[PDB]
């Protein structure tokens, strides 16, 4: 049974950025999800945007035409679910009264998805009038509108949704499964979480936040064996790498960050590239790099050398090929499912890590597909700082000032399964 | 900051009920968790219940003695938190009144701890009635007393509460850290979750249910390996593995059960087992037998040859000590969490697992001590059924009627590391 999310709530109250971050998550996990939102539909069908009045609850020809958007979507659902094997599909729109909420349960039902209701609730003005000007007044409906005029229509386009405003009820509504978030994520009422999948979905709602803050991620500072061009293994800093932690301390101090959390692996590197700082730490084996296996304390050499099939396969397909007894880049992100969500639920955050796991952190935060992830770029001695926004995340590359080896492996043209070793070596990086 | 749950809820709201899961989950997972119930304290300081009288809330000097139980609960509280090393303390009482709530918030204010309130309610009187056959008539306030006398004072005892009972509010007791169960755990109210173990809290208990059921618990059939009294591997079964699988078929179509699901680990012989089966089944790796590391598919003769060191260290604590690039029963039991968290929010569910795998699921549903689950005996080709009840799970031992090799090796009396060889395989079982 694919899941059918349907989003509720007024306008400006989050709902596109919920959709946004729970398909994110979703796909992240490996969960097939999709998100479908009926006003990028209108936008698409009605082409330009004038006034409040189109959404007029009495406006029976606005109604008609809102109601054919709606219609336009829930048939893309369909096709998602039913059709490309899609497991979870969201339906973005108000869905503010009993009628329409029925009917797309009906539509549910009639197609063998299971409904499960996403309310989005907001009493406070400051909050829905930052949220106009945070992503309103940029968004299409009104870029090159003046602001005032924008913001008007605006809050009379948020008036023709009260009068017929029904809210999830726990007695009208009790055989529904759905959660009501309320105060941007203060307090929930679910009801009837119906499985496996929607009991994840709300664990995870439940666990996000707006409360502003950065995520920092960098890699422990450069290691003996980085020096050596030789990957995993639990070798100690490096000459460079304890200075770095020295840089990394300074910057950390500088960047005045309201109570900042450490976290670090289980792995010596990161640990002394912690043991640096002012702030304690907590040290987690989840956040252990990337097992190699049969290759670990290996160069790309010696792995070409005696691994030249599992290394060929590993470089046609990084996220889902492993070497012997190793764990392939999807495992490791189904690994750090657990730090995911523990970052979500984070504010100010500093995560000492390693390659791997960094790749995988950033793909994350930075919605990066799995293809590309086993290839992101994380320098060492340099911090990514994070700054979650609307719909997406703020990064900034900043390097700490130390030199250091490039460990970043292109994948070379030749992935061949019996390709040449000169080949297959050809993008290794200096070292030693 | 330790953390210090509150229970609220008016009498048989099954709230020793969810202290008790609570606090064995926790403890399972490895986080210093006890329960203090105030009605056993009030038990062991009053010696003998008369009658509900005691607890009229007109009856000042009832509750005087009533505030002086609760003093000596709450004393030992900050004695297992701030002087015994505890994490989290569950105190278990109605604490049905702003007052009282307030009085404890004020305790653990005082003592560093952070205060979290679970209130249970519950509207239903056939299910209020079945609680107090099934669990207040057999208790010790009213075992020897006559059931019709017993059952109308504690309705009477019931009704002492209610005229001042005052639940969470949204609006009054917005700044508290809680969450309402109702319609026994159909519906849930959350608010100001503050920190990681309270989202895991939530999480658990937004899982856990009373609906009548049965886990079934065994092993893959026999396999290749066993016969050779070889550990870990991926073999295939043996034939009387086949003849097993067969057996199990026939017991589960005789058991009749409703809805069962069946899970198996990603290892050929549960899988192989589960083929067997008219009923579809889902394959995890998280169910895949503990790693032996170095020693995988070794015999134990061969272990004690090679790791006499870690061999002997692994008898002395099982749980903790494991071989060199294996998991200890202990990192097992965290691979696990997800599963038991799943078994929690099943229904009737059957899993063809391993033996270590298997040792750590029966110690969670019978609360075995980590120092007793490395030894659990689960024999090839038998089925261990578990009927969850109340504070409690019955088991039943049922053999399938398939001969079957013995992979259960006693903790030998000489765990000394350099101890001789042959009192190191005392205790191995016969194979081959
Ligand atoms: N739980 C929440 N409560 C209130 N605002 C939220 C919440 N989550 C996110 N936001 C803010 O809401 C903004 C994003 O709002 P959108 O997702 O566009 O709202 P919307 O409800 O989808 O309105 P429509 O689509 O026009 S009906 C960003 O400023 C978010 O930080
Ligand atoms: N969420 C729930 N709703 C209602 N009953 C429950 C719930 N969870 C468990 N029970 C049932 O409640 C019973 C256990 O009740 P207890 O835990 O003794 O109640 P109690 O609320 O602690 O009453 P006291 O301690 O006398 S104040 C068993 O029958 C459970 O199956
Ligand atoms: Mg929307
Ligand atoms: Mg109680």
């Amino acid at each position: 049974c694919p899941t059918l999310i349907v989003m509720v709530g007024l306008p400006a109250r989050g709902k596109t950025y919920i959709s946004k971050k729970l398909t994110r998550y979703l796909n992240f996990i490996g969960v097939p999800t999709r998100e479908f939102n009926v006003g990028q539909y209108r936008r698409d069908m009605v082409k330009t945007y004038k006034s409040f009045e189109f959404f007029l609850p009495d406006n029976e020809e606005g109604l008609k035409i809102r109601k054919q958007c709606a219609l336009a979507a829930l048939n893309d659902v369909r096709k998602f679910l039913s059709e490309e094997g899609g497991h979870v599909a969201v339906f973005d729109a108000t869905n503010t009264t009993r009628e329409r909420r029925a009917m797309i349960f009906n539509f549910g039902e009639q197609n063998g998805y299971k409904t499960f209701f996403v309310e989005s609730i907001c009493v406070d003005p400051e909050v829905i009038a930052a949220n106009i000007v945070q992503v309103k007044l940029g968004s299409p409906d009104y870029v090159n509108r003046d602001s005032d005029e924008a913001t008007e229509d605006f809050m009379r386009r948020i008036e023709c949704y009260e009068n017929s405003y029904e809210s999830l009820d726990e007695e009208q509504d009790r055989d529904l499964s759905y959660i009501k978030i309320m105060d941007v994520g203060q307090s929930y009422v679910v009801n009837r979480v119906a499985d496996h999948i929607q009991s994840r979905i709300v664990y995870y709602l439940m666990n996000i936040h707006v409360t502003p803050r950065s995520i920092y991620l960098c890699r422990h500072g450069e290691s003996e064996l980085n020096l050596k061009g030789r990957i995993g293994g639990d070798p100690g800093l490096s000459p460079r790498g304890r200075e770095f932690s020295k840089h990394l301390a300074q910057f950390i101090s500088d960047q005045n960050i309201k109570d900042l959390k450490v976290f670090t692996s289980q792995m010596k590197r990161t640990i002394q590239t912690a043991e640096a700082l002012s702030v304690p730490y907590e040290q987690f084996k989840v956040l252990n790099e990337i097992d190699a296996g049969v290759c670990e304390e290996m160069t790309y050499e010696e792995i070409q050398d005696h691994y030249p099939l599992e290394f060929a396969l590993r470089d046609q397909d990084k996220y889902r090929y492993r070497y012997p007894k190793g764990e392939s880049y999807e495992d490791l992100v189904q690994r750090l499912e657990p730090v995911i969500m523990e970052l979500e639920r984070q504010e100010n955050v500093l995560v000492i890590c390693h390659q791997a796991v960094m790749r995988c952190l950033l793909a994350y935060f930075l919605d990066k597909a799995a293809e590309e992830l086993p290839y992101l770029k994380c320098p060492l001695h340099t911090v990514l700082k994070l700054t979650p926004v609307a719909y997406g995340c703020k990064v900034e590359s900043i390097f700490l000032n130390v030199a250091a080896v490039n460990t970043h492996r292109d994948r070379p043209q030749n992935v061949d399964i019996s390709r040449p070793s000169e080949e297959a070596l050809v993008t290794v990086p200096a070292h030693q």
